[PDB]
DNA sequence: TTTTTTTTTTTTTTTTTTTT
């Protein structure tokens, strides 16, 4: 990896190859599964297929490249001709060296040349090995690349040495224990690899001998395998290679794709490999997995069926094509849209002290490759890129309305904080923990580079590449200290701002209207029971309350006190069933009917307490006060309520008259305005009454009343129900006691609960005997023409009697005839020749259920 | 230089952040120095820090003035030539940064720096909570 | 003299303010 950079660096012959390739041998195409090919490197598995000439550049630049001493992966393929290409694979007891003599290698030399006569013939001998010092002793290849006879034949041959003994006992005399399954069956049938090729994570074989032997077909008997003299004067990796006919010393006698591309693959394949795979085997998790990376692009499909193959029993015949079937719902899934982030989550959580080194192994070669790119010249976004790289599930960027860059950060317990932020995100104006992680936490990781530098300048070299990495560290001591300068700090994070933008983030926060922020995390009400999520997220939460959530707990003596009250407060169980369960759906910030509670009361009743009370527990962010003047009235007023589920007006004092107008534009959940929608509960109390001059067959159904039937004051009424003794303290104070907060959103939420799983979320569905009552009650009130009637010159008289009975006014004549022949008087109406409804029969006188065993929050059965 | 202000003379100034997003600073007066009458013991706003810059350009230069002569001290010591050569060229860089901290835009810079470093979450709201304490003229 | 020095630039502000 890193030397891989080294070496595209500091040697020139390097660079000359990748061009060679990239422009010359671009034209040399060979698709992967072609045998067409004859070079393969297994840095890129690109099969080539170059003719004589190219073959021969190639074999002179890979000779150079090797001469130096550089790195290289190219592969040859035995075509239908070929020399001999052997494998011994000499797992002798101990790893050392046995002085092995060329006179043993000539004796090989005629084993062999004995083993090859009984075949067809008509020689150059190269002993090549590893430079040992491994587990298992090295291993040995004998290059014959003279003659063409690439058949079954060089089966045979490996079938004749397979048996063969001789071979055996020379190995023996060169202590080897394992004489036998060192040649390997399928020698010949495998790809071979040009000098100079090591292994992956291994070392290039070195020649050891090279013999010239000549041969004759009338009589091979005489065997000069006489030794070859300076062999450094020929191209050895052009002499040596199998394709290679016009030698000069010699005579012619889908993971893999998945890696290779981009390196986010590779490491996300670890990360995977890094959590048991207990997690993959149940179908919760693995498909939460799967959905999370099917999220994130489509490419990692085979990726995921790569993590597929695990647990074949639970894959195939199943996992397998419910596999496709989960990637073909999430080719179209919108309604979530997990990352990497909870798969790093889950990483941390359940293989620690590993994943922390991985990372920094793999961001420490990302900024080695950064520096090494130009020579320690680091700017604003060479270094934005590795930051992004560290904190990429802790910050946000985004844009507002006014189009400045806005930041967010994900607050987590174990910090400095406020009170009530913790597992959720918080927002930001200008990022200055990440001046403190750059200017230090980064400055560590950039300081192992030094070191690793200062390593690899410890370690012996050449002039030419010392020298350059003298520069490196010189260019590098400059950019050492611009880690700490403000303006390079201001051009970093300006830089990186664009990095860490996410489109479509602020339009997005809060739209889950289940999700609710709380003083110790966030509750899900989507389910029941609802969850708390005291650990990491991908939700876009903002608005939160400072409210602590403790499970609903009866059997709390605030939460009796609570409930003692509330009875007290209404002793009608059905009415306070009802009631409670209409309040209880101020959490849901969704859409809900088109309905408003309102209900009055003689005085100092039991009202004002309960309402503050759900008011503040709601709070600011979920709850806000409205003035009366909004529907007493003929734009910020209109801005309220704006998500927040809770609306309420204060006490009225006097009496006042409803206009007809903005009521229904209050309660319709559809468009009301810059365009708004409206998800709120609206209540409403006061000691006097009001005024209602309406009879719509819509109005009356959108609407509800009660009358409180208790009353509260200070000297007590014995004997009566109806009275008892206020409690001011209920007022000025059991509000501000956070464990009575806590336990009135407990309650409140469990007749949430309650409401969903009875009603089903509907106050259609749940009725109250007073409900409707008392609300059918007032709607017979509250009528003043049908009420004049039983008490143009009709309608003025109307006209005065209201104006001397209830309000003076200005009236309007026109369509006031139309509610009086809709009155009782239809039937006492006739016609006129002048098109006139005149009355007659007309004469204006102008003279004169059950109650709770010891719980009413037990809501006893359905009929309750 | 900012984490040695944040050391040596931190416990006396505090930054926060108000409504309109801009930083502004607060210190601790005590007895004895230049101030406004009868507000001794207490906490006052304030817009950009003034006392900072007298005590950046004074004190820190008399401290730096010791790691000069320490260095000063360990270069007199018998040592070979390569630590000789490495103190020497610690010498010029460190007399050739000496006269920055003088520079007005660095001045500005060390305090755009501790406006973050001395920075502490939740000051402003805290302000003044108890009712029980009272400020008066004489503390 | 040439390689290196070196070096003031730069930076900050300056102006932006943005403001009702
Ligand atoms: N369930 C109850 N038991 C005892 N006292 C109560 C109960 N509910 C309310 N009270 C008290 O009765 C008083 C009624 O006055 P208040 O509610 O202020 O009248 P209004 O709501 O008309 O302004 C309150 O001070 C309250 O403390």
């Amino acid at each position: 990896t890193i030397q891989l950079t080294a070496q595209r660096k500091y040697l020139a012959e390097v660079q000359a190859l990748e061009t060679l390739l990239t422009r010359e041998l671009s034209v040399f195409l060979t698709e992967p599964g072609s045998k067409k090919t004859n070079i393969i490197n297994r840095i890129t598995g690109k099969t080539y297929a170059l003719p004589s000439t190219e073959l021969l550049r190639l074999y002179e630049h890979l000779e150079q490249c090797r001469k130096q001493g550089a790195l290289m992966y190219f592969l040859e393929r035995q075509g239908t001709y070929s020399g001999l290409m052997l494998d011994y694979d000499l797992k002798l007891n101990t790893n050392a060296v046995p002085p092995l003599e060329p006179p043993a290698l000539s004796r090989l030399c005629h084993r062999i040349f004995v083993h090859i006569k009984n075949s067809s013939v008509l020689i150059h001998f190269f002993f090549t090995l590893k430079p040992e010092v491994v587990q298992g002793k090295y291993g040995f290849h004998v290059l014959i690349p003279g003659l063409k006879l690439a058949a079954s034949t060089k089966k045979s041959i490996i079938g004749s040495l397979q048996h063969d003994a001789t071979v055996q006992k020379i190995l023996h005399e060169q202590g080897v224990t394992n004489p036998e399954s060192c040649l390997d069956p399928h020698s010949a049938s495998v790809p071979s690899l040009l000098y100079g090729s090591s292994k992956l994570n291994h070392k290039p074989y070195q020649l050891k001998t090279g013999f010239e032997l000549v041969f004759d077909s009338s009589d091979p008997d005489y065997i000069p395998i006489h030794q070859i003299k300076n062999l450094e004067s020929y191209n050895l990796v052009s002499e040596l290679s199998l394709t290679n006919e016009q030698g000069s010393l010699v005579r012619p006698v889908s993971l893999s794709i998945l890696m290779l591309h981009d390196p986010e693959a590779r490491y996300l394949h670890k990360i995977l490999n890094l959590l048991p795979p207990e997690y993959y085997v149940e179908y919760p998790l693995w498909s939460n997995v799967v959905f999370a990376l099917a999220n994130t692009s489509a490419n990692y499909r085979p990726l995921a069926e790569w993590f597929s193959q695990k647990c074949p029993e639970k894959w195939n015949t199943g996992g397998k094509e419910k596999l496709e079937k989960l990637w073909n719902d999430a080719s179209h899934h919108t309604e979530k849209k997990i990352t990497k982030r909870s798969i790093m989550y889950w990483a941390h959580k359940h293989a620690p002290q590993q994943y922390k080194e991985i990372v920094e192994q793999g961001y420490f070669s990302i900024l080695a490759e950064y520096v090494y790119s130009y020579n320690g010249m680091l700017e604003h976004y060479m270094i934005a890129k590795v930051i992004y790289a560290m904190m990429g599930n802790k910050f946000v960027v985004d844009v507002d309305s006014n189009g400045k860059y806005v930041w967010f950060e994900f607050v987590l317990p174990g910090q400095p904080m406020n009170q009530g932020e913790i597992w959720k995100w918080r927002k930001e104006v200008n990022p200055d923990e990440l001046h403190i992680y750059i200017s230090e936490n980064f400055s560590r990781v950039m300081d192992r580079i030094t070191e690793h530098i200062k390593y690899h300048l410890s370690q012996p070299h050449e002039s030419n590449i010392l020298n350059y990495y003298k520069k490196l560290l010189k260019a590098f001591e400059r950019s050492k200290s611009k880690i700490f300068n403000d303006s390079f700090k201001k051009g970093v994070i300006r830089q990186a701002e664009f990095l860490f933008r996410q489109r479509s983030f602020i339009q997005t926060l809060d739209t889950n209207p289940h999700l609710l922020g709380v003083g110790n995390g966030v509750l899900s009400i989507e389910t029941i029971p609802a969850k708390l999520i005291n650990h990491f997220h991908e939700h876009p939460i903002h608005q939160y309350t400072h409210i602590c959530y403790v499970p609903f707990n009866p059997e709390n003596p605030w939460t009796k006190l609570l409930l003692n009250a509330l009875q007290d407060i209404i002793p009608e169980l059905d009415a306070r069933l009802w009631i409670m369960f209409y309040l209880s759906t101020a959490i849901f910030r969704g859409l809900k009917e088109a309905l408003m509670l309102l209900w009055l009361g003689g005085g100092c009743n039991g009202k004002t307490f309960l309402m503050r009370l759900v008011a503040m527990v709601l709070g600011d962010h979920y709850a806000s006060k409205l003035n009366i003047s909004l529907l007493t009235s003929c734009n910020s007023a209109f801005m309220r309520l704006k998500g927040r589920g809770y609306g309420y007006f204060e006490e009225t004092n006097k009496s006042e008259v409803l206009n007809t107008s903005r009521l229904k534009e209050m309660v319709n959940p559809g468009d009301v305005t810059e365009s708004f929608q409206m998800t709120a509960t609206m209540v409403a109390a006061s000691n006097y009454n009001f005024i209602i001059d309406t009879t719509d067959h819509g109005t009356w159904r959108r609407l509800r009343h009660y009358r409180s039937k208790v009353k509260f004051c200070h000297n007590p009424d014995p004997s009566n129900p109806y009275e008892k003794k206020e409690d001011p303290r209920f007022i000025h104070e059991y509000i501000m006691d956070p464990d009575c907060q806590n336990a009135f959103f407990s309650i409140l939420v469990y007749f949430w609960e309650k409401l969903q799983k009875e009603y089903n979320g509907q106050i259609k569905k749940v009725f109250c005997p007073t409900i409707e009552s008392e609300t059918e009650a007032y709607r017979k009130s509250q009528d003043t023409l049908h009420r004049f009637i039983t008490e143009s010159e009709v309608v003025t008289a109307y006209a005065e009697w209201y104006n001397t009975n209830i309000n003076v006014k200005r009236h309007i004549a026109l369509e006031l005839s139309q509610e009086l022949e809709n009155s009782v008087l239809e039937k006492y109406l006739q016609w006129s020749p002048n098109k006139t409804r005149i009355l007659k029969g007309c004469r204006i006188l102008h003279k004169f259920i059950c109650e709770p065993k010891n719980k009413w929050w037990e809501w006893s059965p359905n009929p309750s």
